DNA sequence: CCTCTGCCTCAAGACGGG
DNA sequence: GCCCGTCC
DNA sequence: ACTTTGAGGCAGAG
């Protein structure tokens, strides 16, 4: 994500962070990064050193995680759309089996040209969902107006939901969106390096004073704060500001009734889940729809 | 103050019975 | 409520 | 990634 950004916001713009009750999200739609979440399931849902799996050794940890997490959100009246990345390893088989499961649950999903986080942001911008619920601060860096942070952790711990508001962030820092991108690069982004010596304090000052990365190097003393060689900040700046994304007007998001017999055939027949648990999950899914 | 860096420890996904 | 054992 | 791995606290040097 962005190295330090949540702590920085809590340190300098805490009013951009709202603590809200899970009950106030009832009826809201939220975009969720399927690629990221599959990966977390592959790491966490383990037994005796291995993922869960059927008799033939096919992994089911991603399905276990995605089935019950999705039911849990719907039971809270939060209607999710999952976004799959575009251009422990998450395979194509993981993706396709999670997509199959979600159709069978009646849960929508979209495929993203490139970065799921950015395309999640594009759904928020366009008003197609209320927020992105992801664990990546870079959603804010991609321009997303609202980001629900640690939704599942808060749900389990019966804790209030941290909700980051990009507009209040810019207002407290005195920064436009373009200038906020450059800050996040200085903090440390996935795309390129950060200047050694320049931490969260020094980064905010220079951005507020000078307003752009290229300006910074000119005013910076090269001897004291040398930038790394062939620094790709220009390209990273371009990846955040104008990312390849899907069209949020393009696909209608619809939430359908779950296809129980096909879910039994697939989760129980093939993947060898317990039939009682799958029916019990479906029943809660039906009740959630109301 | 400000950034490193190194040394430490401590859940982690979800459900449900006890 | 909180532990833990178990899920496949 | 639980027979491990990252964050997050904390303290000390440049
Ligand atoms: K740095």
């Amino acid at each position: 994500g962005i190295q330090g950004l949540a702590k920085l916001i809590a340190d300098v713009a805490p009013s951009a962070i709202r603590e809200n009750d899970i009950k106030s999200y009832f009826g809201r739609k939220v975009a969720i990064d399927a690629s990221m979440s599959i990966y977390q399931f592959l790491i966490a849902v383990r037994q005796g050193g291995d993922v869960l799996q059927n008799e033939e050794g096919e992994t089911t940890s991603h399905l276990m995680g995605m089935f019950y997490r999705t039911i849990r959100m719907m039971e809270n009246g939060i209607k999710p759309v999952y976004v799959f990345d575009g251009k422990v390893k998450v395979t194509k088989q993981h993706n396709d089996e999670c997509k199959h499961l979600l159709s069978l649950m009646g849960i929508p999903y979209l495929d993203a040209p490139s970065e799921a986080e950015a395309s999640c942001a594009a759904l928020v911008k366009a008003g197609k969902v209320y927020a992105a619920a992801t664990e990546d601060m870079a959603c804010l860096t991609f321009g997303s107006p609202v980001l629900m942070f640690h939704l599942t952790a808060s749900e389990a711990k019966k804790l209030p939901i941290q909700e980051f508001h990009l507009s209040r962030i810019l207002q407290e820092l005195g920064l436009n969106q373009e200038q906020f991108v450059d800050l996040c690069i200085l903090l440390g982004s996935d795309y390129c390096e950060s200047i050694r010596g320049i931490g969260p304090k020094r980064a905010v000052d220079l951005i507020q004073k000078h307003k752009s990365i290229e300006e910074i190097v000119r005013r910076l003393d090269p001897n004291k704060y040398p930038v790394p060689e062939n620094w790709l900040h220009k390209e990273a700046h371009q990846l955040f500001l104008e990312p390849e994304v899907l069209d949020p007007e393009s696909v209608e998001l619809k939430w359908s009734e779950p296809n129980e017999e096909e879910l039994i055939k697939f989760m129980c027949g093939e993947k060898q889940f317990s039939e009682e648990r799958i029916r019990s999950g479906v029943k809660r899914l039906s009740k959630s729809r109301q």
